């Protein structure tokens, strides 16, 4: 009946998995088949994609410092996750997590998405700030459902082309 096992020390765990909180893996999911998706995310890792989560995301930056490039009231704001910070992101707020420090570790909690509720991933033009490409996905496994999504964007000039100013988006690296 204790489906997810008994209580364990969190720092030690983080230490035991330090080799997975670094590229290319970069994050690790604490429990499997749970309704709460509990993830530790490591560094370093930058990315150009923005996430459109239809549910809330909870952050607690345990070690080191990160930041979330945001889109808030139509402007490109930025949330700082200094060490020891917690943050609660409301549904659908577009966010792009940047984690430059090696050895950093941030607790990110989310919930499973019920059938029909779709996550969006989308990129924006560094020139005019328009929307360049959005992909909606039914998230089940974050490792089998998500790398291919980005890889197909990187590998297509068409998808990356701003439909407004014509500028082609850089792709993997800003
Ligand atoms: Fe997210
Ligand atoms: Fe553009």
């Amino acid at each position: 009946m204790l489906t997810y096992g008994a209580p364990f020390n969190f720092p030690r765990w983080i230490d035991e998995h330090a080799h997975l909180l670094k590229p290319p893996v970069g994050n690790r999911q604490v429990w499997q088949d749970s309704d709460f998706i509990v993830t530790v995310v490591g560094g370093p890792n930058h990315r150009t994609d923005y996430h459109d989560d239809p549910l809330e995301e909870f952050f607690y930056q345990l070690r080191g410092n990160a930041y979330l490039n945001l889109w808030v009231d139509g402007r490109r704001e930025r949330a700082d996750l200094k060490e020891g910070d917690i943050f609660l992101l409301p549904p659908h707020v577009r966010h792009s997590a940047q984690r430059p420090e090696a050895g950093s570790a941030c607790l990110v909690i989310e919930r499973q998405r019920p059938a029909g509720m779709l996550d969006g991933f989308e990129w924006y033009c560094d020139a005019c700030g328009h929307l360049v490409h959005r992909v909606e996905v039914q998230l089940k496994s974050i490792v089998t459902d998500l790398p291919p999504l980005f890889e197909s964007f990187y590998a297509s000039e068409d998808k990356r082309r701003c439909p407004h100013c014509g500028q082609v988006h850089p792709g993997r690296a800003a």
